[PDB]
DNA sequence: GACGCA
Protein backbone atom coordinates (compact mmCIF):
# COMPACT_ATOMS: atom_id res chain seq x y z
CA UNK A 1 0.00 0.00 0.00
CA UNK A 2 0.98 3.87 -0.26
CA UNK A 3 3.06 4.86 2.35
CA UNK A 4 2.38 8.59 3.70
CA UNK A 5 5.95 10.32 3.15
CA UNK A 6 7.49 12.65 0.74
CA UNK A 7 11.17 9.98 0.77
CA UNK A 8 10.43 8.31 -3.11
CA UNK A 9 10.40 4.98 -2.64
CA UNK A 10 10.92 1.76 -5.39
CA UNK A 11 7.93 -0.23 -5.81
CA UNK A 12 7.29 -2.98 -3.31
CA UNK A 13 9.62 -6.19 -4.02
CA UNK A 14 8.73 -10.06 -3.55
CA UNK A 15 9.86 -10.76 0.01
CA UNK A 16 12.52 -13.57 0.14
CA UNK A 17 11.18 -17.12 0.82
CA UNK A 18 11.30 -17.54 3.90
CA UNK A 19 14.26 -20.12 4.39
CA UNK A 20 16.59 -17.84 2.83
CA UNK A 21 19.63 -17.39 5.10
CA UNK A 22 20.29 -13.95 6.29
CA UNK A 23 23.29 -12.20 4.53
CA UNK A 24 22.23 -8.54 6.48
CA UNK A 25 20.51 -7.39 9.53
CA UNK A 26 19.23 -3.80 9.97
CA UNK A 27 18.51 -2.25 13.46
CA UNK A 28 16.05 0.61 13.24
CA UNK A 29 14.89 3.14 15.94
CA UNK A 30 11.68 4.81 15.73
CA UNK A 31 10.58 8.00 17.22
CA UNK A 32 8.30 8.82 18.67
CA UNK A 33 6.73 4.72 18.81
CA UNK A 34 6.45 1.71 16.33
CA UNK A 35 5.07 1.43 13.34
CA UNK A 36 2.37 -1.45 12.45
CA UNK A 37 4.48 -4.70 11.74
CA UNK A 38 2.36 -4.74 8.09
CA UNK A 39 3.41 -0.64 7.32
CA UNK A 40 6.96 -1.80 8.29
CA UNK A 41 7.19 -4.60 5.70
CA UNK A 42 5.59 -2.69 3.39
CA UNK A 43 8.05 -0.34 3.72
CA UNK A 44 11.08 -2.43 3.94
CA UNK A 45 10.05 -5.10 0.77
CA UNK A 46 10.73 -2.26 -1.65
CA UNK A 47 14.06 -2.64 -1.24
CA UNK A 48 14.11 -6.44 -2.46
CA UNK A 49 15.16 -9.68 -0.73
CA UNK A 50 13.54 -9.13 2.18
CA UNK A 51 13.38 -12.14 4.63
CA UNK A 52 11.05 -10.43 7.50
CA UNK A 53 10.94 -7.08 9.52
CA UNK A 54 10.30 -7.53 13.37
CA UNK A 55 9.52 -5.58 16.48
CA UNK A 56 10.93 -5.58 20.10
CA UNK A 57 7.95 -5.28 22.13
CA UNK A 58 7.85 -2.43 24.93
CA UNK A 59 10.96 -0.78 23.14
CA UNK A 60 11.39 1.50 20.47
CA UNK A 61 13.45 -0.70 17.72
CA UNK A 62 13.33 -3.52 15.25
CA UNK A 63 14.68 -5.50 12.48
CA UNK A 64 14.83 -6.20 9.38
CA UNK A 65 16.61 -9.14 8.23
CA UNK A 66 17.89 -9.32 4.08
CA UNK A 67 18.79 -12.21 1.38
CA UNK A 68 21.37 -9.49 0.19
CA UNK A 69 23.57 -7.58 1.14
CA UNK A 70 23.42 -4.33 -1.94
CA UNK A 71 18.87 -4.27 -0.59
CA UNK A 72 20.09 -3.77 3.03
CA UNK A 73 22.31 -0.87 2.30
CA UNK A 74 19.94 0.73 -0.18
CA UNK A 75 17.11 0.28 2.95
CA UNK A 76 19.68 2.35 5.10
CA UNK A 77 20.75 5.28 2.26
CA UNK A 78 16.74 5.63 1.28
CA UNK A 79 15.25 5.48 4.86
CA UNK A 80 17.93 6.68 7.35
CA UNK A 81 16.78 9.96 9.29
CA UNK A 82 13.67 10.16 7.28
CA UNK A 83 9.58 10.65 8.76
CA UNK A 84 7.52 7.52 7.09
CA UNK A 85 3.81 7.56 8.30
CA UNK A 86 4.56 10.27 10.57
CA UNK A 87 7.73 8.31 12.52
CA UNK A 88 11.16 9.44 12.40
CA UNK A 89 13.51 6.36 11.51
CA UNK A 90 16.89 5.38 12.00
CA UNK A 91 18.21 2.76 9.81
CA UNK A 92 21.86 1.13 9.91
CA UNK A 93 23.56 -2.06 10.53
CA UNK A 94 22.90 -4.23 13.38
CA UNK A 95 25.14 -5.72 16.20
CA UNK A 96 25.47 -9.40 15.90
CA UNK A 97 23.16 -10.66 18.61
CA UNK A 98 26.67 -12.50 19.91
CA UNK A 99 29.80 -13.05 19.61
C1' DG B 1 18.66 3.19 20.86
C1' DA B 2 19.56 -3.06 21.11
C1' DC B 3 17.87 -8.42 20.99
C1' DG B 4 11.43 -11.46 18.62
C1' DC B 5 4.32 -10.21 24.01
C1' DA B 6 -0.30 -10.60 25.38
Amino acid sequence: MQIQTDVVLPSCKKKAPAETPVKERLFIVFNPHPLPLDVLEDIFCRFGNLIEVYLVSGKNVGYAKYADRISANDAIATLHGKILNGVRLKVMLADSPRE
